[PDB]
């Protein structure tokens, strides 16, 4: 009686959601949130056998332990344990759409386990068991007879066992289907795994015990009262004699206490629950709840007799805050919010998609160093302990339900099928009933990527009914469906429209005065940080703080899903799509995140950190201009740092004390600051530095910064002659210019740079020729793939164009001799079938001094793709250690994603010049530099600069960062001009036209020599 | 405008001027404008301009060249945007080809004088024997900046000796969200820091 084809069962025998339960036995254990001995863990080895079916999993098994067994670890994905193959899938279904019918061949993992349960709990009360996490249905046995069934592999299942076990040994056998009617709303993009990956437990109630409880906080117009409310439900016998009493503990101290016996208000004609009660307490000034300042309380529920005894106690934290959408805004205690937040997938590069306490915390450290103050549960309950913390270090949380069929077609087929409302109602007020207690939670969100379906509608309202103090956001079907509080968007771009039909993603600016329109707007979903992304970044911020009803967004997204593997060697390094055997796969397209998958920053979080500041600052002569972004707190743990520096050369610095008033100012008159001499360009930096160290930051953390150009000194005392003279040597195959030590050498057969020299020692391992190509981005390829061609995206549209293979015809290349310098013109032609892309037209001039000086002026045809970069590459021979330039730095930045990087002298190791992005790809610019050293060389200028050991070319062929092999050498790429890198989106061309090499005429002057 | 450099070369075809001077005032060097002159065989001169503007004096209303031509001719043809007068933020509705007008169409009678006529994206200018060719834009007429800067009236202004000319690189726009504060968008004002423009003058 196949229970995992039918939509219509997804459960059986599964008691009813509710809040954390601990059942404390000691009300000081509950206040104190401290271990509770009436709940165990059955996490640990467990014996686990693979099977290709159910109907392969032999009887005995039931009552007795297979032998072929393993003993494995519980919680764990059995992918990861290489027991079969994790799938990575976007949206095509890893199964054969024919709802609601899954394959035959049903991978079936069946967990057992022999555990002893305590006399004393089955001598009274029940004992249940606790599954967090079955990927993605299961059936469960207790001592060989049969207990339940359960789907929904996010949210806990929990079963009654009190009959079944006996005092003593006594053993548990899961089966555990990979595949299941279920798996039909969870089409997220994603790996797909499976198995018992979250935590199981066993927790003893009293026969009569709390079975639920809701807690609520309503405040006056000035939040200088509030209300606090808690509706409390029991089980079992009821009895005059029973009280609940539930209390308001701030800190060691009580705020306020309320004791009633059970017996709520008349509610109809037929009376109330005479099972349940409600209690109200005051509170005078509360203490607010914020990602800013996460005040909490402790709420303590009792259950007891009149005589004051104990009967069991239930608690959670309290958060007093009011979110509430009015006249158009979000407001959070009144005041109108921006949300810096990102989209996180539970992801673990070597646990699959197991959490634990310590990766959480990880990542809610580094979010909030980055100066995040949301996430969404992308998409689908996270696990328990997940908000409990986000609850007290600070994070507006989106709660979103399991559900996504972005595989359907229509995308909402099941959406809209009266027959799928059960199975999907399920997975909402299951969610709802769980966290509905939690204060970092601030918005529910109906699911993802599945149209508009009535079921939609009908959820929508559900909620609205059960917790009005909510506020409900769907993206599906357009982002402004009648099934959402907020406009939602995903992706859709600041000030381009993309008229799509039936779901257009108008421009978000437009968007909110769309006729009759009157919602806030907050996208769900924007940013695609896939690779190296996060271009035009600023340009939403920009926007963001412009516009009161555009209330920010969620980038997409935190952590690369990346899994680790081993070569013959036994070395780890990270895998994707199709990495193991799975297919069809998804290429690369599950590795979008700001840091890998070990949590190591990748250079666009840098970028996202500095446009997310709550310091805004203005500078006006002497004077700085610091306006505070925070709602709530003061700048009472931060000091601004500030100093001046010629080209580098620190003149002057200071700090002074933040005192900003949240959404207040501050003046700061800096002393009248060094007067300049030399010539160069002064650069006043400031820095906010948090003095103290806090639950999330070390000491001394930097939590904003901001760059301005001073004064500037145009120098006028041009060189002094040296007396030294280039002499020319010429061939019918060359021209040699040699002074004193240097050699150079024009190849007259190439028009190009073929070598020089210092001593009898090379320079060069490759000519210093143009380039006009890049190794392509992520999102320079999309979705473009070797059989599947996207002739839309830049690569294509450049490879048909010819720019990856054009020959380079020369059109001239003289030599001449002046009062005190050799003087090389070239001029190139790189065409493509006749067509004529780009000319190159150059002149170097090597003087007395031995410096060479290279002046390129380049001509675009206006009808072949704007060209990805616009500069000079080369091998050089050396590979030296570090690398010293004065310019934008020091983490690697692009054209359109350069914001948060400053103007000064960096020196870093050859290293760090390379980013390693999975997929490999054009990396390491740096914009705006007017020096660059390397070894014996400095180039001088005003270019941009990419140099390491891998070549454009081996990075274009190359799949993996792991299959890259240094090269003879260091590639340097100098650009006079780069193409943005984009990332609204990383499947559709994304990069903003002022970004766009489309001048036509390009000119750039460099000047090589020996420092 | 300051002297610092001015030098001449002998080449394989051709005599190359290089100059440079440093625009200052009380001491602050406000321009630096390098170029290199060179006059070929064909009788062609090929000027390439190189300017640099210090990032903290207010941006340049332009950054071009301009004579006072000796000769007066009846007619002005170029190939670039026209036929009106259009400037870098108006010029939408212009249209790039071949204008042949009446000198004195190359000038607008605003009866506030002020920098007029200019025209932008053109690649070949032709004015008496004079030929001009590149990208620049331009306007020519019988006044020079001074005098119309200076004069408060239309009818106050007297022609003078030939024909001024004013060719520019780069021109800030002209704004006009309003006339009584700074309207002129970012987009549109001359604040790269250094630019570069290439002419070819020559006889036709
Ligand atoms: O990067 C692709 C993304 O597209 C979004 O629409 C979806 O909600 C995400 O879960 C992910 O699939
Ligand atoms: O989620 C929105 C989009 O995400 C892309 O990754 C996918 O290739 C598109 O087909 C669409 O699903
Ligand atoms: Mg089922
Ligand atoms: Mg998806
Ligand atoms: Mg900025
Ligand atoms: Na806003
Ligand atoms: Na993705
Ligand atoms: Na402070
Ligand atoms: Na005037």
């Amino acid at each position: 009686r196949r229970d995992w084809e039918n939509p219509g069962v997804t459960q059986l025998n599964r008691l009813a959601a509710h809040p954390p339960f601990a059942s404390w036995r000691n009300s000081e254990e509950a206040r104190t949130d401290r271990p509770s001995q009436q709940l165990r863990s059955l996490n640990g080895e467990w014996r686990f056998a693979w099977f290709p079916a159910p109907e392969a999993v032999p009887e005995s098994w039931l009552e007795c332990d297979l032998p072929e067994a393993d003993t494995v670890v519980v919680p764990s994905n059995w992918q990861m344990h290489g027991y079969d193959a994790p799938i990575y899938t976007n949206v095509t279904y890893p199964i054969t759409v024919n709802p609601p019918f899954v394959p035959t061949e049903n991978p079936t993992g069946c967990y057992s386990l022999t555990f002893n349960v305590d006399e004393s709990w089955l001598q009274e009360g029940q004992t249940r068991i606790i599954f967090d996490g079955v990927n993605s249905a299961f059936h469960l046995w207790c001592n060989g007879r049969w207990v339940g069934y359960g789907q929904d592999s996010r949210l806990p299942s929990e079963f009654d066992l009190s009959a079944f076990l006996r005092a003593g040994e006594n053993r548990l056998a899961v089966m555990v289907l990979r595949w299941s009617d279920g798996s039909y709303l969870e089409d997220q993009d994603m790996w797909r795994m499976s198995g018992i990956f979250r935590d199981v437990s066993l927790l003893h109630k009293p026969t009569t015990q709390i079975s639920d409880f809701h807690v609520a906080t309503r405040f006056n117009d000035d939040f200088s009262r509030a209300v606090l409310e808690a509706e409390v439900q029991m089980c079992g016998e009821l009895r005059d004699y029973l009280r609940v009493t539930v209390s308001l503990w701030q800190g060691e101290t009580q705020v306020a206490s309320g004791t009633a016996p059970f017996g709520g208000e008349i509610i109809d004609e037929r009376g109330g629950y005479a099972d349940r009660v409600t209690l109200r307490l005051n509170v005078e000034n509360p203490k607010l709840w914020s990602a800013e300042i996460p005040n909490l309380y402790r709420a303590v529920v009792e259950l007891h007799t009149a005589d004051g005894t104990l009967i069991e106690a239930e608690a959670c934290d309290v958060g007093f805050r009011e979110v509430r959408i009015e006249n158009g805004l979000l407001l959070l205690n009144g005041k109108p919010l921006l949300i810096r937040g990102v989209n996180r997938h539970e992801h673990h590069p070597l646990h699959g998609q197991v959490m634990d306490e310590q990766t959480m915390v990880q990542d809610i450290l580094l979010m909030k160093q980055n100066n995040f103050n949301a996430v969404r549960c992308s998409h689908y309950p996270n696990h328990p302990l997940w908000y409990t913390l986000c609850d007290r270090y600070g994070l507006y949380v989106v709660d979103e339900a399991n559900i996504e069929t972005e595989g359907m077609v229509p995308m909402n087929r099941l959406t809209d099928d009266p027959r799928w409302l059960p199975a999907m109602s399920e997975r909402v007020t299951r969610m709802v009933q769980r966290d509905r207690n939690h204060p970092s939670v601030i918005i529910w969100s109906l699911g993802n990527e599945s149209g508009h379906g009535a079921n939609h509608d009908a959820l929508y309202r559900w909620i609205k009914s059960v917790d009005p103090s909510r506020p409900v956001q769907y993206e599906g079907g357009g982002a402004d469906t009648t099934a959402t509080d907020i406009i939602c968007p995903m992706y859709a771009r600041v000030d381009e429209d993309q008229p799509f039909p039936a779901v257009p993603k108008w421009s978000i600016k437009k968007w909110l005065s769309l006729p009759g329109e009157t919602r806030p707007l907050i996208l769900c979903e924007y940013a695609h940080a896939m690779g190296n992304s996060l271009g035009g970044f600023a340009k939403y911020w920009q926007a963001f703080r412009q516009y009161p009803r555009l209330q920010g967004g969620f980038v997409w997204d935190w952590v690369d899903q990346s899994l680790i593997k081993y070569d013959e060697n036994g070395n780890p390094w990270s895998a994707y799509g199709g990495d193991f055997g799975d297919t069809p796969n998804d290429r690369q397209f599950c590795m979008n995140g700001l840091v890998f998958a070990d949590r190591t920053p990748h250079p666009a979080l840098t970028e996202a950190k500095h446009q997310q500041q709550f310091f805004q600052f203005r500078l006006s002569g002497q004077t700085i201009e610091v306006t505070s972004e925070y709602l709530f707190r003061h700048s009472d743990n931060e000091l601004l740092h500030w100093m001046v520096a010629l080209d580098g050369k620190p003149l002057a610095s200071g700090e002074v004390p933040l005192d900003v008033a949240p959404q207040g100012k501050q003046l700061i008159e800096l002393p009248e600051l060094p007067q300049p001499e030399s010539a160069g360009q002064l650069w006043l930096t400031v820095r906010v530095v948090q003095p103290n160290a806090t639950a999330w930051s070390e000491a001394g953390h930097i939590s904003a910064w901001q760059q301005w150009r001073l004064a500037e000194n145009l120098s006028v005392t041009l060189p002094a002659a040296s007396h030294a003279i280039p002499h020319l040597t010429t061939s019918e195959m060359d021209f040699c210019i040699e002074l004193g030590n240097k050699r150079w050498q024009f190849n007259r057969q190439s028009g190009f740079l073929s070598q020089m020299w210092i001593g009898d020692k090379k320079q060069l391992l490759t000519p210093l020729r143009d380039q006009f190509t890049r190794a392509p981005l992520d999102n320079d390829i999309g979705v473009s793939e070797a059989t599947r061609i996207d002739p839309n995206a830049w690569v294509e549209r450049w490879k048909a164009a010819g720019h990856y293979q054009a020959e380079a015809a020369l059109l001239q290349c003289t030599a001449d001799t002046l009062a005190d310098a050799v003087l090389i013109t070239t001029a190139h032609a790189w065409q493509h079938q006749g067509k004529t892309l780009f000319i190159s037209r150059k002149t170097y001039r090597i003087d007395g001094s031995g410096q060479m000086a290279i002046t390129v002026d380049v001509e675009v045809a206006s009808d072949t793709p704007h060209p990805a970069r616009i500069g000079l590459n080369c091998q050089l021979a050396q590979v030296a250690e570090r690398v010293n330039w004065l310019g934008l730095g020091p983490q690697e930045n692009y054209p359109d994603r350069l914001t948060a990087a400053c103007f000064d002298r960096w020196d870093l190791p050859l290293s760090d010049m390379y980013t390693p992005y999975v997929f490999p790809s054009e990396n390491g610019l740096r914009c705006g530099t007017r020096e660059l050293n390397y070894g014996p060389h400095q180039w001088r200028g005003d270019f941009q600069f990419n140099i390491s050991r891998y070549s454009q070319q081996q990075l274009m062929e190359t799949s993996h960062r792991h299959l890259l092999h240094a090269e003879e050498g260091t590639w340097l790429n100098i650009d006079g001009f780069h193409m943005g890198i984009g990332g609204d989106d990383s499947w559709s061309p994304s990069v903003s036209a002022e970004f766009q090499l489309s001048a036509g005429r390009y000119h750039y002057q460099l000047v090589w020599c020996q420092k």
